[PDB]
C-alpha cells in the first residue's frame, strides 16, 4: 500500500529512513528549525513530497505550534530541532504537552555518538534533561533502530494517556547508510500489557445503578472526554444530568445548553461549583482532580458518591478516593452505559428535574457578569462579540492569565478541539504559535488567538511565520498594559502593591506600550486598534472579513478582575463574587 | 557593617530573608519576571532599596541578560523566575552558562512543599530537569536554610570554575516567618577540600625551563584568562611568545598587537592554526581543547610539548594528554612564572625572533580577507568600521552564526569582558538580552549587539525592555535574510540545496522581511537601514551619536562565507581558504 | 573455527544462545547458583560440554570465587545468579571487583519483561541498584541482543581499566526461540574512541630524561603492573631504581630482592615510606594514589617530580598532580622506555648507589619485626613458615584485617596473581571463596587461604563447595578470637575499650570459640589445631602434604598489633613503630 521512494534493496541515509518512518506514520506536517546537528534531517525532508515543514522563528514556537496542531486535530504534533540550544528551547513545550496530556513527538539532532558526553560543540544531555518532563524518550544508538523507535514513539505518544515523546538522533546515525526493516516488532511488553481492557458490564451497571439511586447527580467532565463528544451527549440526554467542565474539558459538551453548568473550579461559575458542593453523585469523567478545581480536597464534593473513570490507573485515587472507579477509555464506558440506560429506560425513569431547578435558581441568582464603564471596552464583552460574529464556530487559542479565563468563560464552544489553552503548566506565549499549528491543521477554520499583551509579546516573532506561511490567523489581543492575573493577586492579597507587573513605559504612563500594530506591520500583517466599545463590533467584523492574518489590538481598562474566584485551597464558602482594582 | 532592614530579633518572611541574603552578597541587579509561585519574592524585592530589578519580556531574556551582566562584569548574574513555565524558560540560559563557565545564580519559585510531586498547578521538577545542566542546584525545604543555601550558591557559582547554580524556593517557605542566622557555616566539605592550592614553584620552574628549551613556542589562551589580562601581558613581554586565542579568550591579549596570532580553530586565522600545527611548545592557559579548536586531536599540536594549566582537574587530560600540567588558577601561575622569568632574565635571554618571523610571513601570505562587490555592504567591513568609530572600546555581544564569527574576526578587543558571545552551546537570541545585562552592568560603556536577522528575531521582545529601562543599547543588525552559517554548510556540503534556511518571504523574494525597523518603532527605538557601502560609515556614526537605544539594519549579500575554515575533525591541511555561495 | 551445537538455521532458546555466547568468549568456568528466574540458563548450561559450573553455597561465595578466578588467572570471572535475592547477594562482590579493577561478568536472571516494575515475585531493580558499583550493566530487552551484549560486556570488563559488568536477563527472553547472529558489531563508539593509544616516544623520552636527572628515584608500583612483571623487571635492571609497592601491586616485582622496598602506605615498611618521603622522582606506575598510601597528600612525596602512567585518564591528577603524565598501558610504556634505556645506556650511565645505600641503612635500622612470647605462635612467624615450606610459590588469598596485613608483609610473592586480597573495599569473607576460584583456575598450584577467625566464618559455608568440588584448598586460619584490626584501633585510640570486637564466648572466655575444626569436619575436610610455636612447622607441613582440602587452625595471642603504622591522614613523621595490646 505504502509507496516508498527508495528501492527495497537500496540503502539510504538514516535521515531518509527517519523521514519515511514519519511518512509511514501518516505525518504530513512538521515544525522544524534547522541547525548543525539536524542538517541531514532537513535535507531528507526536502526530498519528501508528502510532508510539509513549517519553519518557526524559535524552537519554542515550533513546539507550541505542534501542540496547537495536535490539540486541534487529535493527531500527534511533530516538531524537530537541532542539538544543544535547539533541543533546550523545546523544554517548556514538552512539559506543557506532558501536563496537558497532548500527543506529541519531538525529534532532536545530537552530536555524533563518539562525541557524546565529551562536552562537545552544542551538546546537551537532552534525554537526561527531559526524562521527567516527557512521557518517554530515546537516544538512538544505531541506524537500525530508527524504524522501531519512531513507531514506538508514535504509539506511546498517542495511546493510553497521550503525551510527549522525544527521540534524540546522533548526527553520525543520520548520515549512516542502511536498508530499513519496517517489520520490526515494538519492544513495549510492559506498557502494552498494562493497557486498559474495555470496561466490564458489571462495573458499568453499578454506575447506572448509582445514577438511579441519586437525587443530585453532577457530571464532572474534563480533558479526557475530548473524543467522546457524541457518547457524552447521548449519555446526558438519557440521564438528564447537569454537566460541569474543567478548563481542559470545554467543548466536550456544548456550553450553550440548559444542562450545562459551564466551568467549575477556582474561576468556575458559582452554580457549577455549587452543584458539585451539593451533589450526592459525582461522575468524574476524564478529569484528574486538580487543585484548581478541588480547592480543599476534604470539602470537595464532600457529600456524595464519587465515580471516577480514567485511562491512567495512576490517577484513580491520587487526590480523591472514589467509591467506584473504572480504569479504561471513557468513550467506551459511555457507549456501554448508554446501551444499559437505553434498555432499562422504562424501568429506570430517570428524572432530575428538582435538582436541575435547584441549580437553575443558582444559575439565575449568580450568573457570570461584567461591568461596563463609559465607553471603555470590557474584555468579556469583546470575547462575547467574537463569539457572536463567529457563531461560536471558531478555533480559539489563548495565552495565560485573565484573558485566558475570560476566553474560557465568555465563549461557547460547540465541539472539543476548538479550545486550545495551556492549563496544567499555564505557559505564556502559547496562544500565537498554537494558532499557527491549529490553522495548518484546519485550513478552512476560523482561527483566533485571544491573547494578552504580556503573553503575546513572548513569541511575537512567530508573526513572521504566520505571514510567510500565509495562514489566516486572527489575533484578538486584549491589551491591558499589565500582567493582569498577577496584578489581580496583588490587589486582593498585597494591598495593590505593584511589583514589576506593569508592561508599559513608565516614562509615558498613559501611552500604550509597545505598539503591537507595528509588530504586525513589520511582518506585513494588517492590524488595527480599538478603544471605544461602540466601534468594537465593526472592528472585530473587519478582522474576520479581512482575508488572511489580522491583528486587532483591543484596549481594556486594567482594573478588571476575573470572577468569581475561590482562593487557593479554599471552600465553596470562600468564593469571592465581587470586586476589582478600583 | 551591613545594615539590615529588620530588627535582629524581628521575624520576617522567608522571601525577605532571601532578598537580604542577596543584598548581603553584594547583589545590586536581578532580572526577574513575576509569576504566581514567586509573588512573595517580587514583593520583598520592592522593599529593597539597594537592588534594582530589570523586568524582561521573557524568562530566557532574563537569563541571557544575567549572563551578559556576568560576562561583562566578572560579577555573578542573578535571574529570578516563577515556577513551571517560568523555570523551564531558563533552561537554555543555564546550559549556556554551564558550557561557557559563566558565574550565575538562578532562583525559581516552586509550588508549596506539600504540593510537590502531586502534578500541581504550574509545577515542574526543575531540580531534576536542570541537574545535568547546572554546576549545582538546590530545593529549599526549610526557611531556616535560606541564608546558608544562598551563600553556598554564590560561593559555588563564583569559585573554582564559575558556573550556574539554581535555587528552587517553595512558595510556602517564602511566606514562612523566621529570624535568619547569617552565621551558619557552609556545608561544602568535599568541594572546599578539592579547591586547587596555589601553584608550586617546582612546577612553574619546569615550565620556564621548557620555554627556554623551545624554539617554536605558542600561547593557546582561552576563557580561563579573562581575569589575567595584566599577568598574561607581562608574561608575553618577558618571553616574546606569540598568542593564539579561542573564541572565549578574545581580549585577554589585545588582538591589535604584532605578537597576536588572533583566533585559532575551525574559523581561526591561517597563521594562528599554522603556529599551533608547527609549534614545539604549546602553552594551554585557560582552555578546554574543544573540537572547534583541535579538529582531529591526533593532528592537533602533534609535534610539541603541551603544558596545560586549568582550574578544573577534570579538564586536564580530557581530550589531550599534556607533558606538563598545573591544576590551579592561571592568574597565579602567571604571576609566579613572571617572577622567575624576571629574575633569571639574563641567564635566560629568551629570543623567539626566528619563530615570530616564520609566522609573520604566514600572517602576511594568509591574512584575513573579504571581497567587496559593487556597492554591496561587506559584513566584515561594517564590523571593521564599527571598530574604528568606537576605537575598539565597545562591549560587543552577538548572536550565533556567520556574523558572530565576523564579529570575532574583524574587531580588536583591547580587554576581556568586552566580548560577550555564546561559544559552547552557541545559542541564538543571546545577543540582544546579553547587551541589556552588559549595559546595566556598564552604564557608561558603548554597548553594541552585532546580531543576525535570525538570532535577533528570537528574542526581539527584549526591545521593549531596552526602551522601558532606557539603556543605550546599539544594535548592529547584519541582515542577510538567511540562517547564514547553515546555508554556508548547505553550499559546501549539500550542493547549495536550501532546506528551510531562508528567513524572508518567498512571496516577495526581493523584499527584506521582516522589516526590523518596525520592531524598533513598536518599542519606540530609533532605527535606520543601510544598503550602500558608501553611506555605511555615516550610518554607524549616527547610531553611535544618537543618544539612547538604536537599531541599524545593515543589509548584506547572503552568498558570503566565513573563511578560512577547517572542516569538522579536519587537519590544518584541510583548511579551506576560498569560496562563497556564488 | 568454532563448532556450535545447533544448526546455523536452527532456532534455540535465548538461554542456549547466552551459553554459546560464553563458549565463544572462551569461558570454561562459571560460578552459578540456580533460582527460579535462571532455571533456563542452568538447563542450557548442562547441555554445554566445555563449560563447568562450580555451584557455591551462597551467591556472595559465587562472586568472590569468580573474583579469585579472575585475580589468579588474568581471565574474566563469570558468576551467575537468579533474580531478586540471588542478584542482591552479588552486590558486595561487584563493588569489590569495581574498586579493585577486577575483570568480571555477572549474569542475573530477571522476571519476565512484562512483569518488570510491577513488584513481581522475586524482582529487584538490579540494574538500578548496581549502576554505581559496576563498570557498566545491561537489561536485555530482546533475545536478538544476547550475542552483542555478551560480547560488549566481556569487552568492557576486560579492556581498559578492568571491572565488573552485569547483564540482567529476563526469564521470557531466556525461553524465547531465535537464530543468533554472531556477526553483530558492538555499539561502543564513545568508549572505543576513548581507549588510550600506545605511548608516544616524546613522552617516554622525557621520562628517561627525568630519571637521568634525578638522584633519589623511587618506583611506586601498583595493581596496574600485574601484567608487566617482565617489562618492570627489565626496567629496574636498566635503571637500578628501588621498588615500593601498594597492597594491590605485590608480586609485580619480587619482594625478595635487594632493590625491593616492599609495601608502602599505612602499614608499609618504614624504609618504603621513607624513600617516597625523600625521593626527588616518583614513578607512579599502575597506582591510584589512595589515602591508604598517601596519608596527607600535601606531605606525600612533597619533594619530588611525579610521573604518573595510568590507563584511566580519570585517575591522572585525581589526588596528586603529576609533573609528567602518560595515559596508556604501563606495559607498553615500560617496553618503550626499556628500548631507550637500552640504547642510550652508555651515554646515560645511571647509578643510584648512593640513594640505594641511604635506603639500605633504613632497611637495616627499621626492618619489619615481630616479638615472640614463650611458646605462643606469632602470626607473622606462621606466615613466614608457610612461605618457607611453600618456597613462596603458593597462591595466597586472604580475609581483611591484621592477618591480611601480615600475609602481605611476611610472605614473598615471586610473581603477580599469587596475591588475592580485597584492597579497595576490604570485604571480609573474601579469602575462602577467592581460594576456590583460584584453585579451579590453577588446578596444579598450591592454594592457601590465610584467613582470620572473623572473616573465615562469614562464608564458612563454602567449605561444602571445596569438598564437593574436591579442590586442594589449604586454609591457614590465624585464630585470635577477635576482630583484630578493629581491636587494635580500640587500643590505640579508645583506651582499649572493647566494643563488640570479641568473637569468642563470654561464658567460657578461655575456650576457643567456635571450634573451626568441626566446621571442617562437617564438610569432611581434614583439620588440626596448633597452639605451640614448637610444633607449628610440622603442622603446616602436614597441611601441605595432606592431599586435598585442609584446615589448620593456628591459635595466636590477640594483643598483637600490625606495625609499623601511619595513622589516617598522617605524615611519615607520625609513623608508629612500636606497641601492642598488652
Ligand atoms: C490561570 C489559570 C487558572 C485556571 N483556573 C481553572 C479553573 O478555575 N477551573 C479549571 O477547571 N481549571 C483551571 N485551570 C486549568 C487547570 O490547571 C487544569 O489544567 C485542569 O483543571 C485540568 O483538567 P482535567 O483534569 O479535566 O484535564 P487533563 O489535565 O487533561 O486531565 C485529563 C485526565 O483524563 C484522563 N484521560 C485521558 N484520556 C482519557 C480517555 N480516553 N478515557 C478516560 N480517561 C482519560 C487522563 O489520563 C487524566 O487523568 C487553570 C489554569 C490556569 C493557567
Ligand atoms: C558557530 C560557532 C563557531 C565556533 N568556531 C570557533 C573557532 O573557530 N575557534 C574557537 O576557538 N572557538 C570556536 N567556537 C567556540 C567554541 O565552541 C568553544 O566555546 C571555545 O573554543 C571554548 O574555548 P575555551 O576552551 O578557551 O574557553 P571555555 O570554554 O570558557 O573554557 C575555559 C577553560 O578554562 C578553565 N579555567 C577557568 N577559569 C580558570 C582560571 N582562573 N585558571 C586556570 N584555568 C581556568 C575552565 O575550567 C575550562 O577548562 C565556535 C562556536 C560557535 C557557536
Ligand atoms: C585493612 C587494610 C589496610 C590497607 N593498608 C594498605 C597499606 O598500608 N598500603 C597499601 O598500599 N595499601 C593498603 N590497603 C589497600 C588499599 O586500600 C588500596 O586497595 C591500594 O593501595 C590500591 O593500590 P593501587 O592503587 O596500586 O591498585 P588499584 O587500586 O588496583 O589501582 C590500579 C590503578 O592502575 C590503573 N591501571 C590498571 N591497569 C593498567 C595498565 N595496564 N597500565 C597503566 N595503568 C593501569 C587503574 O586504572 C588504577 O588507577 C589496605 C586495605 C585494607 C583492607
Ligand atoms: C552541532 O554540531 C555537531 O553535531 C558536532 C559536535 C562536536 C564535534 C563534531 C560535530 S559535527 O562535525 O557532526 N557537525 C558540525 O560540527 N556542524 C556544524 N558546525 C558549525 C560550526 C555550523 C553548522 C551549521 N554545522
Ligand atoms: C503556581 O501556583 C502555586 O504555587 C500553587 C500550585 C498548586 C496549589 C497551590 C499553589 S498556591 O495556592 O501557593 N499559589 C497560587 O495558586 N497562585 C496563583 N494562582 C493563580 C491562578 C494566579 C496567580 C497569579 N498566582
Ligand atoms: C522469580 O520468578 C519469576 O521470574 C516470576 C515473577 C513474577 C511472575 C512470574 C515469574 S515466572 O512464572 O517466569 N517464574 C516463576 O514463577 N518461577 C518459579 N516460581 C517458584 C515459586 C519456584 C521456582 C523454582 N521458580
Ligand atoms: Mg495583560
Ligand atoms: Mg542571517
Ligand atoms: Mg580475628
Amino acid at each position: 500500500t505504502f509507496i516508498s521512494r527508495f528501492a527495497p534493496d537500496q540503502p539510504r541515509k538514516g535521515a531518509d529512513i527517519l523521514v519515511e518512518a514519519l511518512e509511514r506514520q501518516g505525518v504530513e506536517t512538521v515544525f522544524a528549525y534547522p541547525g548543525g546537528a539536524s542538517m541531514e534531517i532537513h535535507q531528507a525532508l526536502t526530498r519528501s513530497s508528502s510532508i510539509r515543514n513549517v519553519l518557526p522563528r524559535h524552537e519554542q514556537g515550533g513546539v507550541f505550534a505542534a501542540e496547537g496542531y495536535a490539540r486541534s486535530s487529535g493527531k500527534p504534533g511533530i516538531c524537530i530541532a537541532t542539538s544543544g540550544p535547539g533541543a533546550t528551547n523545546l523544554v517548556s513545550g514538552l512539559a506543557d504537552a506532558l501536563l496537558d496530556s497532548v500527543p506529541l513527538v519531538a525529534i532532536t539532532g545530537q552530536v555524533p555518538r563518539r562525541m557524546i558526553g565529551t562536552d562537545a560543540f552544542q551538546e546537551t544531555p537532552i534525554v537526561e534533561v527531559t526524562r521527567s518532563i516527557t512521557k518517554h524518550n530515546y537516544l538512538v544508538m544505531d541506524v537500525e533502530d530508527i524504524p522501531r523507535i519512531i513507531e514506538e514513539a508514535f504509539f506511546l505518544a498517542t495511546s493510553g494517556r497521550p503525551g510527549p515523546v522525544l527521540v534524540d538522533v546522533p548526527k553520525d546515525i543520520q548520515q549512516q547508510l542502511a536498508i530499513p526493516n519496517w517489520e520490526q516488532a515494538m519492544r513495549l511488553p510492559g506498557y502494552m500489557s498494562r493497557m486498559p481492557k474495555p470496561p466490564e458490564d458489571s462495573h458499568l451497571e453499578q454506575i447506572v445503578r448509582l445514577i438511579s439511586e441519586s437525587k443530585k447527580p453532577v457530571l464532572y467532565v474534563g480533558g479526557g472526554c475530548l473524543n467522546s463528544s457524541d457518547e457524552l451527549g447521548r449519555f446526558v440526554e438519557l440521564t438528564g444530568i447537569p454537566v460541569a467542565s474543567t478548563l481542559m474539558g470545554l467543548g466536550s459538551y456544548p456550553c450553550d445548553d440548559e444542562l450545562s453548568l459551564h466551568m467549575l473550579g477556582m474561576h468556575g461559575t458559582v452554580y457549577a461549583n455549587y452543584a458539585v458542593e451539593h451533589s450526592d453523585l459525582l461522575l468524574a469523567f476524564g478529569v484528574r482532580f486538580d487543585d484548581r478545581v478541588t480547592g480543599k480536597l476534604e470539602a470537595f464534593a464532600s457529600r456524595a458518591k464519587i465515580v471516577h473513570i480514567d485511562i491512567d490507573s495512576a490517577e484513580i485515587g491520587k487526590n480523591k478516593t472514589p467509591h467506584v472507579s473504572v480504569c479504561g477509555d471513557v468513550k467506551l464506558a459511555l457507549q456501554g452505559m448508554n446501551k444499559v440506560l437505553e434498555n432499562r429506560a422504562e424501568e429506570l425513569k430517570l428524572d432530575f428535574g428538582v435538582w436541575r431547578n435547584e441549580l437553575n435558581v443558582q444559575k439565575q441568582k449568580f450568573p457570570l457578569s461584567f461591568k461596563t464603564f463609559g465607553e471603555a471596552i470590557p474584555p468579556q464583552y469583546a470575547i462575547k462579540v467574537l463569539d457572536e460574529l463567529t457563531d461560536g464556530k471558531a478555533i480559539i487559542s489563548t495565552g495565560v492569565g485573565q484573558h485566558q479565563m475570560w476566553a474560557a468563560q465568555f465563549y461557547n464552544y460547540k465541539k472539543p478541539r476548538q479550545w486550545l489553552s495551556s492549563g496544567g503548566l499555564g505557559a505564556m506565549g502559547f496562544g500565537l504559535p498554537a494558532a499557527i499549528g491549529a490553522s495548518v491543521a484546519n485550513p478552512d477554520a476560523i482561527v483566533v488567538d485571544i491573547d494578552g499583551d504580556g503573553s503575546f509579546i513572548m513569541n511575537v516573532q512567530e508573526l513572521a511565520t504566520i505571514r510567510v506561511e500565509n495562514l489566516p490567523v486572527k489575533v484578538l489581543l486584549l491589551n491591558n498594559q499589565h500582567l493582569g492575573m498577577v496584578m489581580q493577586w496583588e490587589d486582593r492579597f498585597y494591598k495593590a502593591n505593584r511589583a514589576h507587573t506593569f508592561l508599559g513605559d513608565p516614562a509615558q504612563e498613559d501611552e500604550i506600550f509597545p505598539n503591537m500594530l507595528l509588530f504586525a506591520a513589520a511582518c506585513g500583517i494588517p492590524a488595527a486598534r480599538v478603544t471605544k466599545k461602540a466601534d468594537l463590533r465593526e472592528a472585530i467584523q473587519t478582522m474576520l472579513d479581512t482575508p488572511g492574518p489580522y491583528l486587532l489590538d483591543v484596549i481594556c481598562p486594567h482594573q478588571e478582575h476575573v470572577l468569581p474566584m475561590i482562593p487557593s485551597g479554599g471552600t465553596f464558602n470562600d468564593v469571592i463574587t465581587e470586586g476589582d482594582g478600583r
